[PDB]
């Protein structure tokens, strides 16, 4: 199991203002980290923080957070669940913060609620050096779905804040699983905002924040740009790899699709369009399968494309950064329709 420790530095806290926090369990042997941001969509005014608040408090405050996890899939300590890296120091981060990890605001006179998603990171990590962190080789961070999007904004401050305080030696790198969205057109088209327009709100609300070089190009105004995949990857230096299922049911739901030519054209579609924002990504894996998260699964081990399991691609790319003979990284599907890949989740 992995034991939750709650933030030493008060001030970082949940939307409620109760403290954050993160879960542990070392490996003394290990040099390697693994820094597991939960997903869990997002909410982005008073009247729906306030909805989120009755009925999802656990991703609002550590108030009735249990004492101990157990680390499942990637996060999982023995090697029949995890091939790829079951000895490494594990850390689950809870999503309490509902800005897909951006905001840095308190709660104050003016704000009924604290948005500190990317301070909640860089805290974890400074009271984690002390623990054993400052000798690490490798800081993988990942996430799934919101904890995805989530890596993709943060990795490289991860990097550039070990920079500056002396550890230039800790090689940190970007593990993003269903984090990966389109802004496309929706398939019919309050609370009928599409993603686009409600992080655009949701940046005000938060005092949201985005990686510095995609902040440059794209300006005041127009930061939600950063939040999608294929505009804010381009920009990034830190190493990542992309987990993406071609047909993300989170994707389908936010373009109202719950079948006949129009909507098999568009479900079409879409999957060529995410296979052509990954044609130039050298690190991914990408199943044609209709499904929703994978790394933290405990069957996470099932899935193939081309033969080549996800923990065998992520044990690739680690002997890329030390091409290879049978241990591909770039691994992406080409049939057109979920389930055309036979080992997709049932
Ligand atoms: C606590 O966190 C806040 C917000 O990131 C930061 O401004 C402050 O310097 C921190 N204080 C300590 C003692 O860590
Ligand atoms: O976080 C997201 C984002 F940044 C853009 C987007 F289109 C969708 C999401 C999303 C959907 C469920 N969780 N997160």
């Amino acid at each position: 199991d992995l034991r939750l420790h709650l933030l030493l530095n008060t001030s970082v806290t949940c939307n409620d203002g109760s403290p954050a926090g993160y879960y542990l369990k070392e490996s003394r042997g290990s040099r390697r980290w693994l820094l597991f941001l939960e997903g869990g969509w997002y909410c982005f005014n008073r009247e729906n923080c306030d909805s989120r608040y009755d009925t999802m408090r656990r991703l609002m405050s550590s108030r009735d957070w249990p004492r101990t996890r157990t680390g499942t899939g990637i996060l999982s300590s023995q090697p029949e669940e995890n091939p790829y890296w079951w000895n490494a120091n594990m850390v689950f981060i809870p999503y309490c913060s509902s800005d897909v990890w951006s905001g840095a605001s308190s709660k104050s006179e003016k704000n009924e609620y604290a948005f500190m998603g990317a301070l909640i990171i860089q805290e974890v990590v400074r009271e984690l050096l002390g623990r054993g962190l400052s000798g690490a080789k490798v800081l993988l961070l990942a996430g799934s779905s919101a904890g995805g999007t989530g890596v993709l904004l943060n990795v490289d401050r991860v990097a550039e804040q070990l920079e500056k305080l002396g550890y230039p030696a800790i090689q940190v790198r970007g593990l993003a699983d269903s984090g990966w969205f389109l802004d496309n057109k929706q398939y019919r088209h309050d609370t009928t905002c599409a993603p686009t327009e409600a992080i655009r709100r949701g940046i005000r609300y938060w005092n949201g924040v985005v990686p510095e070089r995609c902040r440059r190009q794209f300006q005041e105004g127009e930061e939600w740009n950063c939040f999608f995949g294929y505009k804010v990857y381009p920009t990034l230096r830190s190493p990542v790899f992309v987990v993406q299922w071609l047909f993300d049911e989170a994707q389908l739901t936010v373009d109202n699709v719950h079948v006949q030519e129009g909507l098999r054209l568009y479900i079409q579609n879409l999957g060529r369009e995410l296979r052509h924002t990954l044609k130039d990504v050298p690190a991914s894996f990408a199943p044609a399968c209709l499904s929703h998260e994978i790394i933290i699964r405990s069957h996470w081990t099932d899935v193939q494309v081309k033969g080549t399991s996800l923990p065998r691609a992520l044990h690739c790319w680690d002997r890329s950064l030390h091409p290879l003979k049978g241990c591909p990284v770039h691994l992406v599907d080409s049939c057109p329709w979920p389930h055309c890949n036979p080992s997709c989740p049932t």
